């Protein structure tokens, strides 16, 4: 017998007895799922932390695998925001421009291959705020073209208004006139 | 102990010990929603086989309901979108118009409030299809108005264009002069 069985079994067992479920494949399924949703959530939080109090950058790059892997491999919405917001505190908090430039492009596939509007337009505002605090003109426009790549991939034009809408604020926020110039340039070409 | 405990917990337990699953609430997921699935889908198809030998709409009228509501209550797409395919064989068989007006709301109701844009877009086909056989002038120019009004909740430009073409199709294959030209307006509109 594998390490935990009987003890998985048994939780189970108990709510069973007291809940008394009409189904015990439906419940079964309920009750699985919460285990491993509770699992995963603590382990994202575990790692939260990790990162938060990691001295070197190798030991945060590691993090920053597991969660874009936990990422990848999930198919829960809610579970995918929060490592998003948590890679999103890394990248605010990293000081090694790779670090930040690694984050940026794990946002970029997540938000290119999802079919999560609502996780879409929440990773279009992660992004346009690593672009907010950035003081490198390269990052900027790098973030602002996948902005414009999310944009014109998108047949949603509420998505592709809320991304003119950011890279304003990015254009606004942005110190470097020429900088400012390109993005006003791929903005007009959105608006269009 | 309630009835069929012991066999769900020894059915899930032969699959643990053969496959050895590194994490078994990962593996309990899987094996429970897969009997879930089995489970429902096996009913669908039995709803269908006594829709099709039914001999009064009553029954008939009993079983959409229930596949009504396993619809509403899934979260697979893949089923939604059987027991779609499911009415709307109802539909087609069927002889009462108050039963294919019933059936039409369901998928109506069913394509408003999805976020699956490839439901949609099979709903959208399975309505304009009813639209297409449809010999009452009034039923058609009902499921017509349904799909504008998709068309116009919908931001998304690739669904409109669907619907359009489907609306042109519809326009095509009805026979009422007046019904036609109301068509290609209320299709003009959405071009616009």
């Amino acid at each position: 017998i594998p390490p935990g069985l009987t003890e998985l079994l048994q939780g189970y067992t108990v709510e069973v007895l007291r809940q008394q479920p009409p189904d015990l494949v439906e419940f079964a399924v309920e009750y699985f799922t919460r285990l491993r949703s509770e699992r995963v959530n603590e382990r994202v939080k575990q790692l939260a932390e990790k990162a938060k109090e990691a001295t070197d950058k190798e030991e945060v790059i590691e993090i920053v695998k597991e969660l874009a892997e936990l990422a990848k491999q999930s198919t829960d919405s809610e579970l995918v925001n929060e490592i998003v917001k948590q890679l999103a505190e890394v990248a605010k908090e990293a000081t090694d421009k790779e670090l930040v430039i690694y984050i940026v492009k794990i946002l970029a596939e997540l938000a290119k291959q999802s079919t999560d509007s609502e996780l879409v337009n929440e990773i279009v505002k992660q992004l346009a705020e690593v672009a907010k605090e950035a003081t490198d003109k390269e990052l900027v426009i790098y973030i602002v073209k996948i902005l414009a790549e999310l944009a014109k991939q998108s047949t949603d034009s509420e998505l592709v208004n809320e991304i003119v809408k950011q890279l304003e604020e990015v254009a606004k926020e942005a110190t470097d006139k020429e900088l400012v110039e390109h993005i006003e340039k791929i903005l007009e070409e959105l608006k269009k």
